C-alpha cells in the first residue's frame, strides 16, 4: 500500500478556491447559488500534488459554513446530482431525491454533506468531464428578514474540503 | 424474506409532494395547517414502485422542519388521529391525547413524530380509505411576533418521510 | 523526571497580558486583529518562573473568547503561521492552509486552537526570535449588524492560555 | 515517518536540470565545467516537493554518463568539497585533498560518485577537467564529448515540515 | 481458450511497416526520429487477422536493431508517453522522466525495450494504448576521418507476445 498523502491533510479541512457564495434576500427559491464540480482541484492541497499524477480514486468530504446572523430564516438544499441530470427539469422537490443534507442559515456549526457513496469508484482521469459528480446548492426556503430592516444583508458562506482516507493516486506523470 | 426496497431509501428522508405548509400570524390557535393521509404516496419513491403492488404493510417515519426565525414564538401540535374521529369535536386539548410530539417554531432541528405504533399492521389495499391513519397539525399556541414588526412573515414548513425497515409489499400487479 | 510546574496551573487557564483585541464593523476582511508570538510570556504565570530558567520545551494551549451579542454575524480565522511567512503575501484563503480553527462571533463558548503540533520540539532559548511560532487572527468574513442599528458595537475578545502537561525547563539561571 | 515520495523514484534514475556539460577540446585543464549544490532541487520530482514541503533530510546517489569514442584520452576529477571552503581560489591540486574518484572519458560503465552518508550551506560537489582531452588520431577539433547527469534519491529521504505550495 | 496464431510467428519477429528511421550527425539533438503507436497494425499478419476478430488482448515485444561502427559516439533514449500527454514541445530534458532504457550507437546485439505488462480493446481508433517514441539523447559525432554524413540506420520489429490472443470472433468485413 502506497499513500503519498500527508496524514495531516486528511485530518484537516482547507477552504477551496472559488468556493465563496453569497445568499441575498432577492434570491428566488430554487436558484442555484454555486455549482462546483467535485474533484481534487477543490482543495488547494492535492492541486499542486495532482500535477504528479493523472488518475485518482476515492471520494472527498465537503463541509459548508453559513456566516448568518439571527433574524433571518431560510433553508439551503445541497444535492450531489449525478452528471447528466443538469437541466431545466431540475426543481426543488426533485433535488432532495439525490443524497443531500438540510441546512439552516441560522446554524452556528459547520454542515457536512454525506458524500460517502463510494459505490466502488472506477477511475477518474484529469482530462475529461466524465463522472464529475457535481455539487449544487439551492435556496430550499425563501429568505425573509422577519421585518428586521436587514434587507441589505447577505449570508456569506464558505466551503472547505479534506481528502478521504481512501484517496490515492495510481499513475505518475512528470510535472507540467 | 423478500425486500424489494433499496436500503438507501430507508436510510434517507425525501420531501413529500403537497407537503408544504405555511403558518401565518393571523392563524387562530387550533386551526388545521395540513391534513395529509399517511401512505406510500407521500414519498416520491414508493409511489412509482407502488404501481407494481396493491397491498402494503408497515409504517413510515415522518419528520417536519420549521424554517422559522427568532422573534416569533409559538407551538405546533402534530397528532396522528385514528380515522373516524375527524369532525368539529376535535379540539386542541383533545388532540394531545393521541400520540403526538410538541414542536417549537424557533427550533433549528428536524422534528420526528413517534409513529412507532405498528400495532400488528393488518393490511392496506391501495383502493380504499379504510384505516388511513391521518396526520393533522394545529397551532397549539397563538403566534406572536413580540413587537418585532414582522407581521408580514410566514413560517415556511416542509415534511419529509422515509419508509420503515419493516416496510414490504405482498402481491404483484402489472403497471397501469 | 522533574516538573517544577504546579499541577493546578496546567489544569487552569489564565488571561494573558496584552491579549485583549476588539473587532469593529469597519474592520475590512482579512485585517490582522492581534499578532501575539506564542511563548511563556503570554501566561502571567511562567513569566515570573521563567526568570529562573532560559531554555524551555513543549507547547502551550491557547483559547479565545468572543463576547459578542446576537444580531452581528461574522467569522474570525485563527492561524498559527510558522515563522518566516509573515508578509504581504498572506491572504485569507492561504491562512486556512496552516493549522486553524474556525470561530463564530455569536458563539457563547470558548474556542480552543488545536496547537498540538509538538513535532518533536527542539529547543527555545529566551533571547532569540528563532522558531517563535506566532498566532495571527483575521476577520474571515465581513462583519455585518443585520440592520440592527448597532454600528457602535465592538465585539470584545480575550485570550487565555495554560501550559501543556509536557512543559518543562532545562537549565537554571539566577533571577535578574 | 511516512514516505510521500513514490518508490518508483527510489529504484530509478532521472536527469537533472542544468546538468548539461560538454568536454570541449578547447578547455584548459582543471577548468570548472560541472558544479552542483547537491540539493533536492536536482531531481525534477524532488524539486516539486520543495515547492510544497520545507524540511528535507537524506541523501541522493549522483550518477554521471560520458559519451566516449574509446579513442580520445581524458580524465575528470570529482571532489565533493565541504561547505564554506569552496571559492574562486581553488586549484586542481587542492581539490585532490578531499575525497575524489578518477574517471576516464572512454569508460562505458557510468561512474558512481561516492557520497558520505548524512537546510542551508549544504555539502557541495564540483568537477574539473583533470586531464586535457585530445582526439589522438581523430584529426578533428569539432568533436565534443556529451555529458549527462541523473540523481536518484537514496532509500532514506524524507520531509519534516508542511507548508502551503508556493 | 485456443490460440489461433501458429507458434512460428511467436518464435520470430516481423518488421513493422514504416519502422525505418535515420540518424545523421547534422541532425541536432531535439528533433524526434519516429512516432509509434502500439497495435495489431504493426504486424502485417495481425493486421489481416483483425478482420476475423474485432477485439484483441495482450501485449507485444518490441526490439530495436541499430547499425553502426565502433568509432561513432552517441546515445539513443526510448521514452514512454502515457496516452493524452503528447505535445509538440517535447524537449529532451523532461523526456527521461517516464520509464526508459539507455542505449548507445556502438551496441552490437539487439536491445529489447522493457514493456510494462498489462483489458480487451476493440478495433476502433481508441487512443488509449501504450505509445512508444525514441529521442536523440546525444549528438552523433564521428571520431574517425571526418565522415561527411555517416547515416546510422536502425530497424524496429515486433512479434506477438505469448499471452497475445483474440477473445471475440467477428466475421471478415
Amino acid at each position: 500500500q502506497v499513500n503519498p498523502i500527508d496524514p495531516w491533510i486528511i485530518n484537516n479541512f482547507v477552504q477551496a478556491p472559488q468556493g465563496e457564495f453569497t445568499i441575498s434576500p432577492n434570491n428566488t427559491p430554487g436558484d442555484v447559488l454555486f455549482d462546483l464540480s467535485l474533484g481534487p482541484h477543490l482543495n488547494p492541497f492535492l492541486l499542486h500534488l495532482s500535477q504528479m499524477y493523472n488518475g485518482w480514486v476515492g471520494n472527498m468530504r465537503v463541509r459548508i459554513m453559513l456566516a448568518g446572523c439571527a433574524f433571518t430564516a431560510g433553508k439551503i438544499i445541497v444535492s450531489c446530482i449525478p452528471p447528466g441530470f443538469g437541466s431545466h427539469n431540475l426543481t426543488i422537490a426533485q433535488a432532495t431525491l439525490f443524497p443531500h443534507v438540510i441546512a439552516d442559515v441560522r446554524t452556528l456549526d459547520p454542515i457536512e454533506v454525506p458524500l460517502e457513496d463510494v459505490r466502488n469508484v472506477l477511475f477518474h482521469n484529469n482530462d475529461r468531464n466524465q463522472q464529475t459528480m457535481r455539487l449544487v446548492c439551492m435556496l430550499y426556503t425563501p429568505l425573509r428578514t422577519c421585518g428586521g430592516t436587514g434587507d441589505s444583508f447577505v449570508v456569506a458562506g464558505r466551503v472547505m474540503t479534506c481528502p478521504s482516507p481512501d484517496f490515492n493516486f495510481l499513475f505518475l506523470v512528470p510535472p507540467t
